[PDB]
DNA sequence: AGTATGACGAATACTTAAAATCGTCATACT
DNA sequence: AGTATGACGATTTTAAGTATTCGTCATACT
């Protein structure tokens, strides 16, 4: 098999370890591995072409890489795909946005990505709703 | 932080890293980690005790009166889990609402419930995000 | 861009000046232009042709059966003038909507009008943004 | 009497000229002295003590002073008053900020300052509802 | 009185350089 | 297989410094 290094913040990595040890896990290349598979195989995406909704919604650390002043830009790059977001901030550092978005659901799906995959934003998500 | 190594099979990571470069992160790294998160949340929301925050999105019509205003009602019930509610007219008689929610993701869950049922709720979806 | 001087009594002077410190700017040209653009913008909306966004803010009450989906549904006549809608959940009957519109000052004045309107609508207000 | 050098956009100035021209003034400083003096006068300050709900509603660029982050920072600073923001990108430069606040009239009030003051964060508004 | 401008400390925008983190591999002990 | 590290390029943070653009007061013209 392939080795492979990853690097996560202490509490992920306890979180993780101990989640896998009352599951009955010895080892954490399993315990991992197995996530991946799972979370991995059920997967899916958008057909590109239909127009509707979606609501991309999302956490995030305003301050890590100036992550705040970044999507917006990210947004108003494609501003005419926006309707609007909601923000709450739920503590000094970390924000939770929810965008709101209209149009070519394949344009949608990249500027998810454009936000979702960024270092330091936690638990993306998109949801669609086509005509 | 912390840095780890694992190992899995060749098939897998082929799997994965497709993912990392088809799908934003061209990083395997976060690729891991956001999937590794989404494992922690969803058996930490389906777990006794935790608190937190969360997405409720769906969409109905404003023509049925049994419709429209039952779900304001039936969620100034449980005002204290309603931080805030977005709401878009899609159509002339279309809704997309989305509400953030606050509180015992227990609570929340049947709060959730107690909204998609409502006859005339369609592709109604939560979205939970812990502590 | 451009640089003038004025010429204002010290009595006024002053009464300005609390303002600068007294309320934020601590920058007295700053104080004054927003002074000067809620001027010009508010004889700018009371003008034709005159298009842009607004925000319009208010309470009611769920409570009443005609009150609750009775908003949505004018709202919904004008969905060609409205953004979105936030809504909030001050407490088990108040609500707090604020309805973000787009389009002509006009019909944007006339369609907060209806919506004033639906008996049981307290402190209605409307902000005009023109273009 | 006093001399003031204030500074503005080349159009806010053409804009406010040909205004007080065509209303009858001679001389700018009276113009400017007489909507300094009016809206100044007709003030409505908050007070330390009344708690409730406000609608604090501005306009800014984003590039502009790190506005963005900033705005950002300050409101998880206060992140006790904020419910929600619900921001609407009009174009690739310039956005539509709504805050619903809650809390102490006064601190609010103070807040809202603290956003209304920034350069670049034009037709800043506050909009109170206390109980 | 009412307008323009010079002059210059203060605040903000651009660059550029060194320091601290992260993402992957590869080697090495369990 | 599993897990832990050194090594090292790619990515971010900090710190530093210079060119701009502001905010006001002072001086001078209209
Ligand atoms: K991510
Ligand atoms: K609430
Ligand atoms: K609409
Ligand atoms: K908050
Ligand atoms: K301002
Ligand atoms: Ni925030
Ligand atoms: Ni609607
Ligand atoms: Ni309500
Ligand atoms: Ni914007």
């Amino acid at each position: 098999m392939q080795r492979v290094t990853i690097t996560l913040d202490d509490d992920l990595l306890e979180t993780l370890d101990s989640l896998s040890q009352r599951r009955g896990y010895n080892n954490r290349s399993e315990a991992i591995r197995d996530i991946l598979r799972s979370a991995l195989a059920q997967e899916a995406t958008q057909q590109h072409g239909t127009q509707g909704f979606a609501v991309l919604s999302y956490v995030y650390e305003h301050e890590k890489r100036d992550l705040a002043s970044r999507i917006v830009s990210t947004q108003h790059h494609h501003h005419d795909l926006s309707v609007a977001t909601l923000h709450v901030h739920i503590n000094h550092d970390d924000c939770l946005e929810i965008a709101v978005l209209k149009g070519d659901m394949g344009d949608v799906q990249h500027f998810a990505d454009d936000v979702i995959a960024q270092r330091g934003v936690r638990h993306g998500h998109l949801q669609c709703l086509p005509k």
